[PDB]
């Protein structure tokens, strides 16, 4: 059982700081290169892909990334014949990639929006609001409104697909309210009202997991146990599959 | 009496929202997409008529001298001033449209300032007053916004960009003094914007309500202070004889 997360997105957005929180959650310098750290614990062995990247210039800022996945289903497709005969394959491909989107307030800058569209058709693309905390109630609301018509309007299909019932009627909640997932992330634990939490020490606590603080209880539960699976079958039989079949 | 400050920097800083912050103080915003200055004549004590101009982007794929357009404005009112220095119209006093002060606001990313960033200042700074802001102060924690301001700061020095109260025009040892004590102590003003005015203005917090104006919540006070009453003046000599000037020479 693995199960591989990427976070994606523009430079300091809180991108490399969600993924320790997330470990902790289960369970900071300047990305530079893409390392991936994974954690054998839960039975599952989940490991999170981090990046950096932005520039004066960013023509095909994403090839760095798609060579990357690309790289990751070529080897699947190697080891995906079992020469060793081992009884479980390790799979190393991306199934979940998170796309950090900056809270503007305005309409989506235009590198996001191609970023997002080259990756949809290569990974489930989950998008995400950072620092969310900076958002006032009404701004938020309206923000991810504005988000969800943009992605909409430009033709982006982000997990959950439509096109791939019970699962219908909460895949509209999910992609319909819920989404982008506007997320706190603080590695940091501090005892509040009796028991450890995680949270950003602001002068104003703001608890990461209180759902009535944010939303990334939500987005981890999403991830981790209810659409964990769907996940891993979207990137084998669609994702994978397409790449092989174009690659022979 | 005319003033005129720009505020400059990337799309969804909180740029435009500061701009009616700060008419608000000493007397539903959509996104800017071309240059526009508004001027509201408000009263030191007496009548001053100050101008707020308005920068669009800055945030796109490729953003290649995306700060041409902005030396152009800047520059075009050099030109007009130049053409209206010789008082033809025999006026007493000569309308001055040129951009004495020129706010930079820099996303508070917690890391290295993006070198387009730095790219965008260092052509600004030989050509107007700069003054670093730090955008949406209040995202940061205490200890997070001590350490970035500190870092700028020595990006900065380290880059050789000279910014407001500049360096090299400080003549007096006492002068030094002063002026070392607002550009390693003081800058960069981390702010907060808020237009809706609350009666005290500030931005809508969950856990409490913040104030824009109080200096224990943010250095906005600060910040208007230096560009509205101490400094105002100051900043529009040295545009005048120095940047001004220089054009004029180049010019011929
Ligand atoms: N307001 C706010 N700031 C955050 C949050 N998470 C992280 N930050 C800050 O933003 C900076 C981003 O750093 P990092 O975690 O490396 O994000 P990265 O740019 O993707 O590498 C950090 O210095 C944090 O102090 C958040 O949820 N809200
Ligand atoms: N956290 C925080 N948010 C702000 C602040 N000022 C403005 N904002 C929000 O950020 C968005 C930026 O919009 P705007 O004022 O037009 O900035 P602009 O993109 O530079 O023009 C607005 O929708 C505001 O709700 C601030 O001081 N702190
Ligand atoms: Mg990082
Ligand atoms: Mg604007």
């Amino acid at each position: 059982f693995d199960f591989n997360i990427m976070v994606v997105g523009q430079s300091g957005l809180g991108k490399s700081t969600l993924v320790n929180t997330l470990f902790k959650s289960q369970v900071i310098p300047k990305t530079v290169e893409i390392k991936a750290i994974g954690h054998v614990i839960e039975k599952m062995k989940l490991t999170v892909i981090d990046t950096p990247g932005d520039q004066i210039n960013n023509e095909n800022c994403w090839e760095p990334i798609e060579k990357y996945i690309n790289e990751q289903y070529e080897k699947f497709l190697k080891e995906e014949v079992n020469i060793a005969r081992k009884k479980r394959i390790p799979d190393t491909r991306v199934h979940c990639c998170l796309y950090f989107i900056s809270p503007t307030g305005h309409s989506l800058r235009p590198l996001d929006l191609e970023f997002m569209k080259h990756l949809s058709k290569v990974v489930n693309i989950i998008p995400v609001i950072a620092k969310a905390d900076t958002m006032t109630l009404e701004e938020k609301s309206e923000f991810k409104q504005r988000v969800r018509k943009e992605l909409e309007v430009n033709g982006i299909e982000f997990y959950p697909q439509k096109e791939f019932l019970e699962d219908k009627t909460e895949n509209d909640k999910i992609r319909q309210e819920s989404m982008p997932f506007a997320v706190v992330g603080s590695d940091k634990e501090y005892q509040v009202n009796g028991k450890r939490v995680l949270g950003r020490k602001t002068p104003w606590i703001i608890e990461v997991e209180n759902l009535n603080h944010c939303e990334f209880a939500l987005l981890r539960d999403f991830v981790i146990r209810t659409h964990l699976q769907d996940l891993k079958e979207v990137t084998h039989n669609i994702h994978y599959e397409t790449y092989r079949a174009k690659r022979l």
